């Protein structure tokens, strides 16, 4: 029979965090279900590009959400809080799973998944919301609980759930901090209450569940921040993004200065013309990508000079956006329910492979994607 699918993201949950005895509910779920050793993000290892990859099966270079902050010659500027860029379907390539679900005449309900605020290929989820900071754990958990309990023609085949809490604590104090651990416990306990609730609604047993994160987290120790203008001064190029994936557009008639001073290897970063980026990143062909892309080494940030003055307090902090082959960047994948195996472990794999699993659990035809449809067949009860 057709079963519902609950898709949960715990933003910035690193893969080793399942094995520290701070996720009793997730650990139990994995033991009853399937667990990957880890799941690698796509390049760049950032929140928006990876949440969108997860639901499309496409690499960021194909789906168009190539950074958290971008420019396009036609659509203008995009960043996470410009709601009318985020809510504009023209940024978002491919076909996310909720579109596919709606196009079968079934219903999708999304708690704040990146892209779910837009009418992608003209199609919205049945239930959704604009992202709001500070929404309570038990608020979103009860909404999702209700969307899963919904009967009749309003029945949801797909429900998605997002938590920011782990990522926020990690950004502030680093991934080895007690604040990061507390946020993990808290999100884990929230999921426990969700599961218990589903047991009481009688929705648990007919619901498949996938829990993922978008990327992991690396520690950024005091003094590990430079200015983007140390990479290329404003005389020669414009920094389009800061953080860890630093995009530059040289000034007109400054190619040579830009390329002579920026390209290649430096103390704590490396830079490439976008077309010449490391092949395994599968990134650099999209026109929205700045002509020059620099990658900061793990544990280092390059910041706009105004931020650099503001922050420089002290305090261990945390960042993602590093090389997706780094252990620190590893995300989680686990799954459990009536159509998923039990007590199974899977090898490490790339996050573009989740899409094909979800298509099959949702009874939708899989759109074309960058994933390998074989990788997650073993997660199924019956391949
Ligand atoms: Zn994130």
């Amino acid at each position: 029979t057709p079963h519902a699918l609950l898709l949960i993201s715990i933003d910035g949950l690193r893969a080793d965090m399942l094995d520290r005895g701070i996720t009793p509910n997730l650990s139990h779920l994995a033991r009853e279900g399937v667990r990957a050793r880890w799941m690698a993000p796509s390049y760049p290892s950032l929140t928006f590009p990876n949440h969108y990859t997860l639901v499309t099966g496409l690499r960021p270079d194909h789906h168009g959400i190539v950074h958290n902050s971008m420019r396009d010659p036609t659509l203008g500027g995009f960043w996470l809080s410009k709601s009318e860029a985020v809510g504009d379907a023209r940024w978002w390539g491919g076909e996310p799973v909720w579109v596919g679900v709606e196009n079968t005449g079934q219903h999708a309900a999304t708690w704040s998944w990146p892209g779910s605020e837009a009418a992608i290929k003209g199609v919205r989820p049945s239930q959704w919301r604009h992202y709001q900071k500070g929404v309570r754990l038990d608020t979103r958990v009860d909404a999702v609980r209700g969307w899963l309990a919904t009967d009749g023609a309003q029945r949801n085949r797909l429900v998605t759930l997002y938590f920011e809490h782990v990522d926020e604590a990690g950004a502030d104090h680093g991934p080895e901090s007690r604040q990061y651990a507390d946020a993990v416990r808290a999100v884990d306990a929230a999921i426990g209450r969700l599961l218990a609730g589903m047991q009481r609604d009688g929705t648990r047993a007919r619901t498949n569940i996938i829990v993922v994160s978008d990327h992991g987290m690396a520690e950024v120790a005091p003094g590990h921040a430079i200015s983007v203008e140390d990479i290329a001064p404003p005389q020669i190029a414009t920094a389009i993004t800061d953080g860890q994936v630093i995009g530059f557009e040289p000034l007109p008639g400054q190619q040579a200065a830009a390329e002579a001073s920026v390209l290649g290897a430096h103390d704590h970063y490396d830079c490439w013309r976008k077309a010449e980026l490391p092949a395994r990143w599968q990134y650099g062909s999209h026109p929205r990508i700045p002509s020059l892309v620099c990658q900061m080494h793990e544990g280092w940030d390059a910041l706009f000079p105004d931020k650099l003055a503001k922050r420089a307090q002290r305090g261990t902090r945390g960042s993602h956006g590093y090389d997706p082959a780094l252990p620190s960047m590893r995300a989680v994948f686990l799954a459990q329910g009536p159509d998923l195996a039990q007590g199974k472990t899977l090898p490490g794999f790339d996050n573009v492979d989740v899409y094909a699993l979800m298509s099959r659990l949702l009874g939708i035809p899989a759109a074309p994607n960058d994933g390998n449809p074989a990788t997650l067949l073993p997660a199924l009860r019956m391949p």
